[PDB]
């Protein structure tokens, strides 16, 4: 019942994470905006800002818009990838 919209930053993001992922963002997303103000996904000391497990969208109930506004990863790219080769 929430109309979906991107930060152009966020979606510059999104079109780097790959394949994989933002599909089952993707997914995550549209299930999000059925009901989009999720107590346990509340940030705090944000009103209006939610997390997806990571993504961060903002509620605009003025508008009934999900703004996705941060999208991306826990780590730094790097760590993710020396903790690879660290393993080898």
């Amino acid at each position: 019942a929430y109309f979906l919209d991107f930060d152009e930053r966020a979606l510059k993001e999104w079109r780097k994470l790959g394949s994989t992922v933002r599909e089952q963002l993707k997914k995550k997303l549209v299930e999000v905006l059925e009901s989009p103000r999720i107590e346990a996904n509340k940030l705090r000391g944000m009103p209006d800002c939610y997390k997806i497990k990571r993504l961060v969208y903002q509620v605009i109930d003025e508008k009934v818009v999900v703004f996705v506004i941060s999208v991306g990863k826990a780590e730094r790219s790097e760590v993710y990838s020396e903790a690879v080769k660290r393993i080898l």
